[PDB]
């Protein structure tokens, strides 16, 4: 029965690398690797290289489209490099590794011929500040669609894709668990902008950032596996992130293994799992490429949208 | 403030016609005109020609994209004309004129160089049969999302865009107010497929036909104006459609002017208006081009998505 997708196994997807060159060292990879992520140079070669190639084939092709419209409007043939920024979305559950995937992708794309300006923006910088979340009674819903200033977000991405010279996004501190007063991330007419976040693929009764994506990724895994990853990372943070006295999770540092497992499981049960099931997972169907990971964080299956 | 859209007035949109030739006679136009629609050759020239041009510029550009993916997959460069069917969606409220717009567009595109096979499929053929609607208690919700066999619909469009040699759609009778037993519309690998219907632009927790559109139109008008058009058309049908003894609206033929106005207003109040406000209008934001009509059915404003 015909399908808009095409499934691959690592074997099949690996062959699509072709001549694509690997321009990243094991040392550079470490600096991009997030806590709990296994990614090695091999995976970058068999999985991330084919992806980078496909994306490179699409950037050119995507320009044909904006050009066609530009020609229809009679507008002057547009600037040879101040082109329409190519927007990439990276979605998935918390603790699934979106951070690593986006940072690795950014690195690969940056090391392409003629060195394209590749920016990466996470959506946590568009979360409402704690004070505002408290006001709306959303302090226990960080990550849910309603916890974001969606208009400011859509405004930012539209600015960038529309050719603005500079656009700014607020900044979120994981150490302080809130938006940083006065902090801003300035994006200046990049060639490629990667927008990473839990619900970047959401659709709605209004035009949303997902409507501006030229390509999108959805890092997937079995829900039980992701919970395990989450709990495991929670315990591990007792000596890294939570160890800092400024951490708003510092009281968790002292928790015992079982005490931490209980706490992590409750947060997952009451916050992250519901959000994944109700909001994130329902957006997976429209992702251009789904990276399916196994219990060991290994990407062993991929689903591409041919249509 | 940057925007993904661009607004035009008839004056501005008219200039975008360029050399586009008018290959339709006033007589051929009549056969495409629906009851209550004013469209004249002028409007076809100042509004439909620029549109046809833009669409022609995009068909080529859209092929670059599927080609890029085809190249990435190593697949053999695809058939010179058995290309990826270009899907066009036409949405809007009942009584807004989607019928005319789609039939006129189909005609214009058919009369293009090398004569492309342009099929037109309305979604009423995917409505559940009355018996099934009764079963689900939806006999007073024909037109609402839930009144359609959405999977069969998505299955049909996916088949066509995926390159199937032939795909079939059921057929709906407005005379019998139900699906015709044994009737089918066969679509055979057309170059362009126009899918017309109330909620064709809807998004959801599953991949939908709107996700397969390469271009989309939304025929718009002020809600009050559309109601007037609806009521007016209702009264007028007393001597056309309702006059037939087989019509399931034949008892309305005898209604007086005021009696018919009351009936039409109630159907609009309880069925069509709610559907427009709750389901149709919320899809307008993602339409490629919005044709804004004035009280006299005249398209005098257009909103295009540049992004
Ligand atoms: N409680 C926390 N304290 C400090 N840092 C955190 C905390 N939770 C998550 N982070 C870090 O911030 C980012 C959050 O990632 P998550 O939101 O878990 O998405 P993903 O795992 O797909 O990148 C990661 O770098 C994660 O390590
Ligand atoms: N009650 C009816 N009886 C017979 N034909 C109808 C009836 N209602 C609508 N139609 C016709 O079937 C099509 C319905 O159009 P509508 O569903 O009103 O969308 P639109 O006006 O945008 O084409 C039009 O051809 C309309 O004239
Ligand atoms: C800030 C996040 C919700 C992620 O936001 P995102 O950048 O994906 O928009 C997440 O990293 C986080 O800190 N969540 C707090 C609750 C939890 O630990 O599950
Ligand atoms: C069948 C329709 C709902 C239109 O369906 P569509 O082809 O847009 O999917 C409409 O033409 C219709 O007959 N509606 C019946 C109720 C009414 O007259 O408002
Ligand atoms: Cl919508
Ligand atoms: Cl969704
Ligand atoms: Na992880
Ligand atoms: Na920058
Ligand atoms: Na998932
Ligand atoms: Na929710
Ligand atoms: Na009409
Ligand atoms: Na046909
Ligand atoms: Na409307
Ligand atoms: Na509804």
């Amino acid at each position: 029965e015909p399908s808009p997708y095409v499934e691959f196994d690592r074997r099949q997807w690996r062959a699509l690398r072709m001549s694509t060159p690997l321009a990243l060292t094991e040392e550079e990879l470490v600096g991009l690797r997030g806590l709990g992520e296994q990614i090695d140079l091999l995976e970058v070669e068999e999985v991330y290289l084919p992806l980078a190639r496909l994306i490179h084939l699409q950037v050119a092709a995507r320009q044909r489209l904006f050009a066609a419209t530009a020609e229809f409007l009679g507008e002057p043939q547009q600037n040879p490099d101040r082109p329409v920024p190519f927007i990439i979305g990276v979605a998935g559950s918390v603790a699934v590794g979106k951070s690593t995937t986006a940072r690795v992708l950014q690195a690969l794309l940056a090391r392409w011929d003629h060195h394209p300006r590749v920016d990466l923006v996470t959506t946590d910088g568009f979360l409402y500040p704690n004070a505002e979340l408290q006001r709306r009674n959303l302090m226990h819903r960080k990550g849910f669609p309603e916890s974001y200033n969606r208009r400011a977000l859509m405004r930012f991405v539209t600015s960038v894709k529309s050719g603005s010279d500079y656009a700014c996004a607020p900044v979120y501190s994981h150490l302080h668990y809130d938006i940083i007063p006065g902090a801003e991330q300035v994006v200046r007419h990049p060639d490629i902008l990667i927008l990473e976040g839990l619900n970047v693929l959401q659709t709605g009764p209004t035009l949303m950032v997902s409507d501006l994506f030229d390509f999108s990724l959805y890092v997937d895994a079995r829900i039980e596996d992701i919970e395990q990853w989450y709990v495991s990372r929670f315990l591990a943070m007792r000596t890294t992130a939570f160890a800092d006295p400024e951490s708003h999770f510092h009281h968790y540092a002292a928790f015992s293994d079982s005490q931490a497992v209980v706490a992590a499981r409750e947060i997952w049960r009451t916050i992250n799992r519901p959000n994944l099931v109700e909001n994130i997972l329902p957006t997976r169907p429209r992702a251009t490429l789904v990276l399916r990971k196994d219990a060991d964080h290994s990407i062993n299956r991929l689903r591409l949208r041919k249509l």
